[PDB]
This record gives structure tokens, sequence and C-alpha cells, in this order.
């Protein structure tokens, strides 16, 4: 995972950050098993939208993006 691509995504996340720390620390650690790979990168596109966790995509999305991790690699496999 490219922290550069992820932290940038956090920038977007920041704008949406209804929750500062959870997503902040969640996304940071997320970098380990994060969605930015060759194929997964596009998934990072959607992973970002989850990173956005807008209105209907409530902070709960944070854990959702985690679930997204499970399927994230599932797509790469």
């Amino acid at each position: 995972m490219d922290s550069k691509e992820v932290l940038v995504h956090v920038k977007n996340l920041e704008k949406n950050k209804s929750n500062d720390a959870a997503v902040l620390e969640i996304l940071h650690v997320l970098d380990k098993e994060f969605v930015p790979t060759e194929k997964l990168l596009r998934e990072t596109k959607v992973g970002v939208e989850v990173n956005k966790f807008k209105k209907s995509t409530n902070v709960e999305i944070s854990k959702l993006v985690k679930k997204m991790i499970s399927s994230w690699k599932d797509a790469i496999n």
C-alpha cells in the first residue's frame, strides 16, 4: 500500500471527517491491509468513497471499509 495515495485519500476523508480520530487512526492502520494495489487501487476508488463515509455512509462505514478489506483482497485473489 502507498501511504502517499492513502494519506491523500485521508485528505478527502478529512473533509468528510465527522469523526476525526477513528477514521484517522482507522485509515492509518488500514494502510497495512489497505485497498491500494495494482487492481485494488481502483477498489481504493470505492474504498475512498467508504473512506468518505458521507451521510448514509455513516462512520459505521469505517468498520465497513474493514469488511471491504476482506473482499478487497478477495477481488485480487
